[PDB]
């Protein structure tokens, strides 16, 4: 059997109306031996609010249980280690993993929006860019919205290491060429521990 | 027992006749005891005899690493042919077969757009000169930044991103003095992909 460990969603941990969490998944659960306990440790000390989800039988005749930690937002960003450690009879011994927030000092992400090239004006729909740069760490959420409302059609980049240390990323928004020639205002909303309040929101129209 | 991973050419060998695509059969965890693999390379099923097998590289869990490299024909590749590498060794219970070849589906050709700095960004001392490569299939591409004859070569490349109609995109940002772009400096980008006229496209960004 396998333990595996894994931080909160980067959105979940900088809104006020999402409870983040620290999952722990345990694979090759045998047939014979499905009694998985788990034991979480915040900084060292035992927490007791974990639960536990409801097994999932592989189809390689073995389960996988998955245990759930709600954490305080300010604890993770405080930079707190979460510790599972790991009970089982096909275990020789307990596993235990430890994850906590990347370490290194933040860094504000640079926020800028790019127009559509002159030559994409030839085609029905349009990309407006959204460029985000010198962020650490990567955890980031970015949106795109208009007129206070979601934009359906766009596309993010994976974080990408700069020769500097940070991260930069482009958002792509597609919209139809008629919308972006009307004058209609669009803007990338960035979510990042960096910035101030965590949050920005760039705007661009013609 | 050893275990096998097949890697494809690099996506520039593939489009340059001047270059050469190799595919590449990496046989890991070879026991120190049965140390001699042998590998027989298929294409479209017809065994070929021009792979070269590396020197035997040793592995810090107390076994080996062996690799054998095959020269492909780049239409071969293009044209979607299947490479097959048979891996025989005396700790394997069987041959291992693993099989690679281009991703499926139409080709599509990148759209490529150079964007200028943000005027917000002008308050500093490099900026980002950007370039999206956008509906191209498959997501084999390569990119790089020139200006006046030569490599410029301080810029980085997202991977390619599943975009909602089935094709890909990505930017490559390349970051240069505040100073060369307000001079009128001429910077293109270039983009390597099958389906481009000569796989090749460059296109000029300069104030």
């Amino acid at each position: 059997p396998s333990v595996f460990l894994f931080p909160p969603k980067p959105k979940d941990t900088l809104m006020i109306s999402r409870t983040p969490e620290v999952t722990c998944v345990v694979v090759d659960v045998s047939h014979e031996d499905p009694e998985v306990k788990f034991n979480w440790y915040v900084d060292g000390v035992e927490v007791h609010n974990a639960k536990t989800k409801p097994r999932e039988e592989q189809y390689n005749s073995t389960y996988r249980v998955v245990s759930v930690l709600t954490v305080l937002h300010q604890d993770w960003l405080n930079g707190k280690e979460y510790k599972c450690k790991v009970s089982n009879k096909a275990l020789p011994a307990p596993i235990e993993k430890t994850i906590s927030k990347a370490k290194g000092q933040p860094r504000e992400p640079q926020v800028y929006t790019l127009p559509p090239s002159r030559e994409e004006m030839t085609k029905n729909q349009v990309s407006l860019t959204c460029l985000v740069k010198g962020f650490y760490p990567s955890d980031i959420a970015v949106e795109w919205e208009s007129n206070g409302q979601p934009e359906n059609n766009y596309k993010t980049t994976p974080p990408v290491l700069d020769s500097d240390g940070s991260f930069f990323l482009y958002s792509k928004l597609t919209v139809d060429k008629s919308r972006w020639q009307q004058g209609n205002v669009f803007s990338c909303s960035v979510m990042h521990e960096a910035l101030h309040n965590h949050y920005t929101q760039k705007s661009l129209s013609l």
